[PDB]
């Protein structure tokens, strides 16, 4: 008797396991962190092992909170920290290596060759991407060069690709099923998202072996089923994939063109629906695939803000300048300062509409009176200009009217920094119900694809949201703020480093 | 083939572990996990079963995610538990009818108090081998069928069903169908005959328990069922181990012997010896128990409880917030610079052996301005070391065997510098166990012996690998004076009896 799904939400600090009812409900839930590697600066790894190892974890940890049994579960969801990659031994099963993170610039030395050799415009046709170390491509190829006798099993048909969606449905089908969805195949960097196949040309380009890419299916149908590994009493359908923040967008409902959301977790990152046309137009952003339903599928813009949650983890354990991530908000509340102290935190460099990888973190209008709430505050707030930035080059770009912008994600639970982005943008921010809008995305298209829901419509109807913010800041206030921030990131940019 | 491992659980105090071991005794997995604790009053200690439950299920998985291994590779199950720690709960439903009553907890003392006053204390000795105190399951199943209304009713009529720690695990496990307990935890209920190996009727109508609510006791190493799928990750496993975790710890450090002696320490200290098939004729300040009973035998055991040990150290880190750490101490003990000259007794909820004075409170005692957070941590650390002695010199007189050996085990006694005064002081030699969590081992060779996992007894003995020792180094001026000064603060504290 089938009522419940569960979603899996691979993040990229500790990974988390919700069991959904039908009413969308949390009925479980459970989370766990592991371990980040940093070899050099710049550089950040995950072993795959542990990352499975935390799934594994917390969908135990699910069950036994909730009280379910897996004999019980329609369907499972899953979606991920995208463009991570990892290679793995087709046979062994056992990665050839540390998979390399979407936040490394490891693999920055090959992605700026490409741009030498000319290959921008080239790949943005194809992709609808910027060459950078970001998307999975380059991490390839640096697997393929930096890993003794890669290449070689690579040619033969040994090794396998695969962004965590794409790993762990494979660990989940103990390695009978090596598929990835749009949404994730997308953002690899080597996905032409208009003829929806991998393509060969940037494949030959890098020297990448198409026999270690896997099947690119849609967002919401069975692509196998669970083997075991906790999943005792059934074989359980794995029905729904997407990236996480394309997950998100669905999650908010985000159905139809023109909506628009945008998720505080470890980076921001503001995605628009831009319906069936891949978007005319988008210098300075990211033109996506937001997920393949019903045949179709749905494009997106996205602006990326890389460093949002993990500023604030910095200065816990970086600066450590605060005892918990959660004392931001007090501190920052307690501000007295003139609010003209400015934070980039742009560690690897600045992301939409900047995408200038010789930028470092920066700081301005610092005084004697500056005080640590007042740094601590600065840093919160450069989220809200950033996503102002990017929401300002969407509407230039797209043309369209932005009058809402639906949030989530663990930072949107300040209130304060939520007022702070609605005042700042001007428009009305709308927190979704629950938080975790990334999780409950992956379980719509699961519910979807196994019957648990019907259609796009017996999902609006449980539309149970709330939590608005509206514009109360003064614009003389609004816009000094604003232009403070505009010229704090343009000094930001003089100082270059590179090479 | 395939079954080649064997997966022992420790429902503690305030954490629960689970091992995963190979026939050589490695340990292939592992994974330990807490869970909260209620202090409804002073002086109250409860659980909450469900959450033990969770715990367990935790664990379970944790010690297989990590090792790597299936349910379906286990070839047997042995569990292990806080004892007295007790829990009713509803026949149907499995619902326990409240917080469970932990071994700690002294809030059923009036109870106990009562049967002293109406002289029940030689009684409930001579059948039980225990003393009358609230420490024991008895007085807390009383105080349940007195403040959960309905409770009397429902066992009365049958709906109720009592059990330590180790039968609540398997009736989960085996979700409702398996309602059983060891000899080893049996005995520690208050109201079990040792001598008669049977639940004593005398006690039961004394303290209106209806036996309906009583398990089955069976051996320390059998099948007492196998798992259900959906309780154990998949699989049906044989649970074939169970014992009360010190008498595990005992059986692992496999003090197989008559005066074969061990000591845990933990959340509290305990002394065991073992005293063979014969209950010790003379046992005055102490515990007879049953440490195991295995092929057809019942083994006897004498016991020494110390009541406050690790959580002494909990109370220096959460209490006084002294410590930021508790493996802090071992670091601000070895920097202490004081005379020495002071003494902690932390009896906050009474003195064990082989004192036995529920009335006794904490004290410290030598103070002077010189004092410092390292001679307090010191002193604190020290009191467990102390008491061993009292308990150990206590069963020299009452069996008139000696004692030149000591096997120590449990997380404290990890602390080298603390194990070196235990030998000082004692004058004796002190073993380390070279497995450091032998509860968990003792419970996996009981349930590796009932599956035809390891052979014998001997075969469990030939892998014998003896670890750390500790030889007295401390000459016998000092080792007197320290000693000397610990009994006349005890004395004091025991003076000390301020009432209303």
């Amino acid at each position: 008797e089938k009522n419940y799904v569960m979603a899996i939400d691979q993040g990229t600090t500790s990974s988390r396991a919700i069991i959904f009812d039908r009413n969308g409900k949390k009925i479980g839930s459970s989370q766990k962190e592991f371990p980040q590697y940093f070899p050099k600066s710049g550089w950040v790894e995950h072993n795959a092992n542990e990352i499975w190892n935390s799934v594994q974890s917390v969908i135990a940890g699910a069950f036994i909170e909730s009280g379910i049994r897996p004999e019980a579960i329609a369907g499972i969801g899953i979606t991920n920290q995208r463009e991570t990659t990892v290679v793995w031994d087709k046979t062994t099963g056992q990665p050839i290596a540390n998979a390399i993170v979407w936040q490394s610039r490891q693999s920055s030395p090959i992605a700026d060759q490409l741009k030498v050799d000319g290959h921008t415009e080239m790949i943005h046709e194809k992709t609808g991407l910027v060459i950078d170390a970001y998307f999975s491509a380059t991490k390839v190829r640096w697997l393929l060069d930096n890993i003794e006798g890669a290449q070689e099993k690579a040619d033969n048909g040994e090794l396998l690709f695969g962004t965590i969606d794409s790993w762990l449905v494979w660990k989940l089908t103990d390695g009978q099923v090596h598929v990835t969805d749009y949404s994730n195949a997308s953002r690899t960097m080597l996905y032409n998202i208009h003829k929806l196949e991998w393509d060969q040309e940037i494949l030959d380009l890098l020297n990448i072996p198409s026999s270690m890419l896997p099947e690119v299916k849609s967002n919401s149908e069975v692509y196998g089923h669970t083997r075991s590994y906790e999943f005792y009493g059934s074989e359980v359908p794995i029905a729904g994939m997407a990236g996480d923040q394309q997950a998100a967008l669905f999650g908010q409902m985000a159905f139809e063109k023109g909506m628009i959301k945008n998720t505080y977790g470890t980076g921001a990152f503001i995605v628009m629906n831009t319906g069936e046309e891949p978007q005319l137009s988008d210098n300075d952003l990211l033109t996506t695939i937001g997920y393949g339903i019903n045949g179709k599928v749905y494009y997106a813009l996205e602006g990326s803000i890389f460093v949002a949650g993990s500023a604030i983890q910095w200065l816990r354990d970086g600066l450590r300048m605060i005892e918990t991530s959660p004392q931001s908000e007090e501190l920052a509340a307690k501000a007295k300062g003139d609010n003209e102290v400015y934070v980039v935190p742009a560690f690897t460099g600045l992301g939409a509409p900047y995408w200038d990888s010789e930028a470092r973190g920066a700081v301005f209008g610092l005084t004697r009176g500056t005080t640590k709430e007042d740094f601590v505050r600065a840093t919160l707030q450069a989220v809200a200009y950033q996503s102002k930035d990017v929401i300002d080059t969407m509407k230039k770009d797209s043309g369209i009217d932005i009058p809402l912008l639906k949030v989530d994600g663990g930072a949107a639970k300040n209130d304060l920094l939520m007022q702070f982005q609605a005042d700042i943008l001007d428009i009305d921010v709308q927190r979704a119900a629950n938080l975790e809008t990334t999780a409950l995305g992956a379980a719509y298209l699961a519910g979807l694809a196994v019957g648990f829901w019907k259609d796009l419509d017996e999902l609006k109807s449980m539309a149970e949201e709330g939590q608005m913010f509206t514009p109360e800041m003064p614009a003389e206030e609004r816009d000094n703020l604003y232009e403070g921030w505009k010229q704090a990131v343009a000094a930001t940019q003089t100082f270059k480093f590179k090479a």
